[PDB]
């Protein structure tokens, strides 16, 4: 298996779809998906990628803006005309010159991947697992399964009405997931989610996402969430108080979860080495990409920390290099990802992926863009920028 | 003292100065300082602030023109018309909308405080004071001098000679400055901090910054720098490389100074939990603020923890917030300031900041901006966005 390839071109799409069901995102309104597409080309072969920020500045700081700026102007023409000689050395290449960005980053290096996977002609998950062999991640973690299990998420109802909430946990367990995550946040807490714990039983997987919006000393809050005795909390303070995760973790008994901590492989070290948590979500997009996603899993898997897979989310191209990554020995819980027929109609979604009875299957065919036609491609967005 | 205002009108300048000593940058060259300026208005009233990103991503991911994209489609919009009741109202109003980009909310943070000091007619070093006190910062470390010291910043020499690096600690000596500190890299660090220690004398202070160029298992380079007994290494190792931080300073005797690791006050506080370093350097950019400097001010001298000032460099007014900041007793090593006329030539910087014997003093009239004409920054830049 090679990783080198020589990028004889580069181009930019802005893709928009339409989401058949709106939801509540955390800056209002949300009718549509938008995101940014590279294109990597090395003769007549093409890998793709997707980064997919948001248009509002709330999550890290990158905007659809400020990822293009970067992208354009910074990125895309440092990698024009390299011949990087592996995915190490072109993880090395793209960060060299640009900190922080890691959406920007994210969509560059998964192309890279899909290139390399199809130019093989291999699938991203047999890509990873060597990779993850390379890198030494233990036998054991080494072993998939060929789907991941599929979880919902739900928001806080806008009506405030506990019911509202709860006719979409039902619609949830008719639909097959098999996990629900309720958001919460203070004053909407321990009752819905001691409402939602008995619509599904104690035995369902169910876990809160706060989304940070708690402090430490609001603690005697999760005390009596104990009672739902749900898996796990996810984020439920601040990403950068990890001294209190910690400490919150010793005084409640349902253990937290990382989500925004877990920034990058230097950041998972650490957060390892002192027992912050036992549970970590991976999205590859907050880590800047695929290889950093690996090496946070070997931290995990080498430290025993339980791990299940998140979205932010991106289109179904997005989502493939999470599917693939997230059917291996070491995600425990069922992941954040779209369906796309669900979300934007079916066939409508970049790439499809299908769920099956709370199950996605791992797609066997090479790389993430294998099913992407360039006329879809071209139907769903514009081609905003390029260079050869 | 009140510290509320209204915010009728808000402008941003693109500033451009010329260098009359282009400095070896971390890009390259470096002829001009181009830097942001954000003006607010309240009634006749005029409060200004400087954003001074870089224009590679190399610093944080920000870019001036990321910083313009977050300034003028988010930050600026944001504030327009509001009217905070305080000091930590306008800082939370600015970060609930933008997380991440600290020099896009420093520049409009430090308008405001420079609003505020002008419309009650009092120095940013007494407003200071007051926000310590308030904030519960001990007695002990509400004292301050009247000037801050002044020191050197040395990179690495283009042609490779030890004796292109000691001419100009020679000249650093000549022109007064009260410290000196090299760059260092690996390959370049032992030899030229030998030579510079005894250019100068056991006694004269001195320190490294390595600009996380080194890994801890390159320790033994810094155990064989011990013997130059400098007062501490800056930021030796990876930003996020915590730990290894910590680590490294258990391996030698030289300690070890966080820079790039102290991005905010809340990373400050675990820091200070898990004695990562004793010296802390505080740059108001690279925190987001002056209110964000003032908290990890307390964090610090809380903990015994020794604290400098540095700059990026921005401009005679960002320096400003740096400079009545820097005077209080927690800082007990000089700062990196750019005396103005050494840069720019005298008078030529957008407000001018004068070193007299090593040391710059303290400005006791109002605010930042007290002594900046507006046509001097009609003269040095361009209003390129505003709105009322
Ligand atoms: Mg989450
Ligand atoms: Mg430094």
């Amino acid at each position: 298996l090679t990783e080198s390839a020589r990028i004889d071109g580069v181009s930019l799409y802005e893709i928009v779809i339409p989401m058949k069901i709106p939801f509540q995102i955390s800056s209002g309104t949300c009718y549509t998906r938008r995101s940014l597409v590279v294109e990597i080309r090395e003769g007549d072969l093409f890998g793709y990628g997707e980064s997919a920020p948001f248009e509002e500045p709330f999550y890290l700081g990158e905007t659809l803006e400020t990822t293009k700026v970067i992208l354009k102007n910074h990125l895309l023409p440092m990698i024009l005309g390299k011949e990087p000689l592996s995915i190490e050395e072109f993880n090395h290449l793209i960060k060299n010159g640009i900190r922080g960005n890691h959406f920007a980053r994210c969509g560059v290096e998964n192309a890279y991947w899909d290139l390399i996977a199809k130019k093989n002609k291999i699938s991203l998950k047999a890509m990873i697992e060597k990779k993850m062999k390379n890198l030494g991640v233990k036998q054991e973690y080494l072993a998939s399964n060929n789907y991941i299990e599929s979880g919902a998420a739900l928001g806080i109802p806008e009506d405030g009405r506990i019911e509202t909430l709860i006719h979409q946990v039902e619609e949830s367990l008719q639909e097959g997931y098999r996990r629900i995550k309720i958001k919460i946040k203070p004053g909407w807490d321990v009752e819905p989610l001691q409402e939602t714990r008995r619509a599904v039983g104690d035995h369902f997987p169910l876990w809160t996402d706060a989304n940070s919006s708690f402090e430490l000393d609001q603690w005697e809050t999760f005390k009596a969430m104990d009672a739902a005795k749900c898996l796990f909390h996810e984020q439920p303070l601040h990403y950068e108080a990890l001294l209190d995760l910690k400490e919150l973790g010793e005084r409640i008994e349902t253990p937290i979860c990382l989500d925004e901590s877990l920034i990058s492989s230097r950041v998972a070290e650490f957060v390892a080495k002192l027992g912050i948590s036992n549970i970590w979500n991976i999205k590859i997009q907050r880590v800047g990409g695929l290889l950093e996603a690996i090496k946070i899993y070997k931290i995990a898997t080498d430290n025993g920390i339980k791990l299940w897979g998140g979205t932010m989310p991106e289109s179904g191209l997005g989502a493939r290099f999470l599917i693939s990554l997230a059917s291996f020995r070491g995600f425990v819980f069922p992941a954040d990802v779209a369906a796309s027929e669900k979300w934007y109609g079916k066939g409508n979604d970049l790439v499809e992926n299908t769920m099956t009875d709370g199950k996605i299957y791992v797609p066997d065919e090479p790389g993430a863009s294998f099913d992407m036609t360039l006329s879809h491609l071209e139907a769903l967005g514009k081609k905003i920028w390029e260079s050869q």
